[PDB]
């Protein structure tokens, strides 16, 4: 990544063994549960495009997902080039060239070039731009791997209301990849006894009040 | 987070893998036992609003609780805006804008803006303000998930007094989310034999003296 | 905590995840065995009162003990105020106020105020003063939870002398919370065969010589 | 490795116990699954040739693979010498000598010499050149150890499409050591029921659309 | 401990959680096997007397050993005072006082005083002096807890020579607490068949040659 | 060890708990498998002779090996003294004395003296010289503990060629302690069916080609 040192200058640092292991382990343990995305975002803080590829490449399983991600990345890179045409020809000696999509994704740019862009004034934040494309792709994967429609999250006869709502909002998060009348659906999908109580509370009731009421 | 370096300047640092993992693990192991809150507060030392959202977002379970927390945050943000109206219109070029509720909660502000506020002189401590809203919400969740009324904590016939008092004060802490005649209730809820001894001690007895007496 | 940086200035640093976890784990594994106290003292090196409360608050069990500790802290704070009366009224603008007991215990003081006192010249060491009150309270808890009188530590007929003395001095440590004719009691509580040998050695024998003799 | 310090100078640092252990453990757990290569590349960030040999030498198993790697390294070193002949004879006193293949591979060069080349202006990046030779060799090993032809990855009658595609693209990655009408082969190797659905989608369908269709 | 910072000045640093845990764990796992002593010496690198007491105090078991250690420390402290009499009376204002035995052992000196001595020019190395007394005491404990005389280490009829010599030199190390015609005793204690071979080798044979011969 | 700080000066640093534990654990898990030596070399990067003795002394088992190592060290030290006679008599006040063998091995030199030599200009690299003697001794131990002659590594009738070659080159490494017509022996020791195939390939075949051929 690129970070500021003790002196107060933006410099390249090697990706740490702890960061590398943390990412590999969260994917192994959580697959593409929605909470994997903010972990990725946090673990890749200050990442160069090279670092982002490193993280994605260290993942051993889920190769269908990784292929889908590559497709998303390629789509975002093509769109970048459409919006930002770079002039062809030889580079001005010793000067910074303009990044293409494939340079942002780290396929055609060097670490040195990436550092050059990210530490320029003003910065051309290729790490952040690429991370946005990656997260866009990861959100599609999260939605793909969400196993259940919210329509099928219904409270069991003996299921505690707390456990039901945990399943309900877990499912909403996966189905929408953490992107924000669900309270109405929550009541509709509740079991008969809790549903009666929730109807009596009326509209405008908070989740807190509903939980208290069916507790 | 924002910390002071070796040179003595307040700078942004990436949230560490160790911090991220620690928070995820304490929630996995302790759910919303009262001691989770001071751990959150300590692990989020110097946190930007972005960091606070990262920590909350890395939590995979407990989505009913997280939805309740969002409601609390939205309430505190609306109240902030009522007390602190920001003037609409274009920003003075190159100048710091005033934070709205949604900027404090990190939904409408950038990391750069957050850094700007928190390192300004004087600091506009958006990380600390948001953390206060979050802890307020977490305390409600702790009280919600407290499984037992203090009225139902009673010493068993063969239960050691020490074990009884551990249950008693554990329950008080959960019921009040660690926010401070309970000594009287403690005696009332004691078993017959210990209760007789505690009555003989009289009023003004310390917990230490009571424990000695029923030991 | 407050520490000196590379440059050589006393600055605030966030309490580390490793420190937080270490304290929580030693309490989980050792409860209030005497060796927990020096671990607490070492892990809270340079701690502000806020840090000390953080450490105590992260403990989930042992709430009877924690309530006893609060009583000790309140007693020491009242005594502080009796010995050190602070003048009431408005503070001199921009000047350091005098700490009351509740400020030392971190209930009525801010982190900024705590930093101000601890880094003043000369320092008003509120972290160290509070830690002393806490350790005083923890020592009472260690003595409370010591399960056995030294009178009941007696060598078994087939018990190796080494194992007996380990139990003996372990018990002395707990009963006195590591605060320093026990050699005589050690002999009295020894089994018949070892006792005869130890009597023959006579007075002035070291523990080393006694162990050799009954080995 | 060679890294830049807080002051902003390129200096040698000892390889860390965490780096050493991470590499040894990933080889123990993953052997030569394709994802081992980008982990190697990341863990050897800034590595001197000495560091690269250290990492390779700490591996206890897989000695057939390590012998193959040595052969690749020797081939790349011979080619280097063919392209870059070094003038024989005594060195100019106190001056930098030109690296031969065996100097790049760290068999005939000292750490001091390696540091000299890598921190020269311009740098003669012997660590990076050697790492390229090593990765070239590791890719051959990955392809050697790939256990299955893509021709034999076929969807089972009851196998979920997601699981089939995971096997498919895992195999492509191994067979090509992560070096980029497979969508056509993917359809051909699908089971009858999914194959019919995929034919109806027609050409130009994304993996995402195919997965949706056979989900 | 006292260490030199990045700037190059000798300053106090808090003992680390990793150091504290390492010492506690090595004692738990190895008791007073001889190799515990050099681990103690290494983990207490740069330790103040306060740090040394912290390490010793964090040990929960082995209280007979710890009492023996205290006796050794008290003996060494009395001898220090005999050799180095300190002048009684009031201290020169703002000046360094001379350390007594109890000051070196950290019972009557403050951390500040300890820092003062250890960073003075020339340094009065109270940490190193105390560590010497402690190691002297630990060596006595190692010898006390050595379970077997070298006279009873004899090669079994079917015991491999390598395993026999491991037991032999392990025992010598414990019996002498790692303080350096044992080759003759090694032969005498060997089994008949190996003994015959070793006699044929004659005198002046190395351990290496003996091992080869009975292999 | 001796390392360069942030400022760029060579200073002593305490050996880390992580380094100490890593070495102890690799010996516990791997004994004297050949890969232990490069781990030792890497973990002792920048080590003083004191540090090297610390590492060797923290090893609890394998005392026969450690005694053999001491013999090798004593041999190398005697040879050093033969080649480098030091003038006897009093030292020039405040000046650096010349290291003898026993000073290089850290038996008769202080840490201060060791630091003096290693940071002198030019450096007298006593840490590196001693490490060379130690590795020479460790290589002898690796060869001693190598359990099998390469003559007895033969491919089983049903043993996969890959597994056979792993055993073959593992054995060569141990027998030669990683110090570099074995391809011919590899073929001779192959099973009948693979041997026939390998003969047909002819001379000059790479290991890669042989593996392919018998795969
Ligand atoms: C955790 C979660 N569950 C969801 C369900 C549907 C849609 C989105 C989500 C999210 C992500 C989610 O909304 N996370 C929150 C942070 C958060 C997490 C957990 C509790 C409270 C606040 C967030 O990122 N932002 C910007 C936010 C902050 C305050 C209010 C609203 C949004
Ligand atoms: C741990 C605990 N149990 C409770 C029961 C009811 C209400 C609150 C609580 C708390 C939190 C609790 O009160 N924690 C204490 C710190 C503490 C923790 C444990 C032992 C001693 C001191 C705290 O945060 N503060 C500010 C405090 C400090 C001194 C006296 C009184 C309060
Ligand atoms: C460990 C222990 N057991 C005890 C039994 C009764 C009373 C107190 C204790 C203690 C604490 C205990 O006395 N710890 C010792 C340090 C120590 C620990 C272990 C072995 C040697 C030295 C200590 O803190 N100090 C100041 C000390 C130092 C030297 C001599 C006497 C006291
Ligand atoms: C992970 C993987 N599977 C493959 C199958 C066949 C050939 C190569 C591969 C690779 C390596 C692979 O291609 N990894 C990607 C990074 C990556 C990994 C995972 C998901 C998305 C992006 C990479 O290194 N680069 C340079 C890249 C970046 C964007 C688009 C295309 C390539
Ligand atoms: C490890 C060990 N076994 C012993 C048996 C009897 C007496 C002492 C011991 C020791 C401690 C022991 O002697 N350790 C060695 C270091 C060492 C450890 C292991 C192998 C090689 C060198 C040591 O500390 N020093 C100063 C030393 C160095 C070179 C030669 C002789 C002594
Ligand atoms: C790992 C190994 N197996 C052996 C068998 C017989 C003799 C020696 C060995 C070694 C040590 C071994 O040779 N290790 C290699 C590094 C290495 C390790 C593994 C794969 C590729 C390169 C090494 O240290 N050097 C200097 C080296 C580098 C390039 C070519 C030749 C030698």
């Amino acid at each position: 990544p690129i970070v500021q040192n003790l002196q107060g200058q933006m410099v390249h640092q090697c990706i740490s063994p702890r960061t590398l292991n943390a990412w590999v382990k969260v994917v192994e343990e959580k697959a593409f549960s929605p909470e994997v995305i903010p972990m990725f975002a946090a673990l890749s803080c200050g990442a160069t495009p090279q670092d982002l590829n490193t993280m994605l490449n260290t993942v051993g399983g889920h190769q269908a997902a990784m292929h889908m991600l590559k497709e998303t990345i390629n789509e975002e890179a093509a769109e970048w080039d459409r919006l930002h045409p770079v002039h062809a020809g030889p580079i001005a000696p010793g000067q910074m060239r303009e990044p293409r999509g494939s340079d942002i994704a780290g396929t055609t740019s060097t670490l040195q070039e990436q550092i050059g862009w990210m530490t320029h004034n003003p910065p051309i934040p290729v790490g952040e731009i690429y991370k946005r494309w990656i997260i866009l792709g990861l959100n599609k994967i999260v939605r793909m791997y969400s196993p259940t429609s919210i329509l099928d999250i219904r409270q069991g006869p003996k299921e505690p209301f707390r456990d039901y709502i945990d399943r309900f909002y877990k499912t909403i998060r996966a189905e929408q990849a953490s992107q924000e009348a669900t309270e109405t659906l929550l009541v509709q999908n509740a079991n008969p006894d809790c549903k009666t109580i929730l109807k009596a509370l009326g509209p405008g009731a908070t989740l807190e009040e509903m939980m208290t009421a069916c507790q």
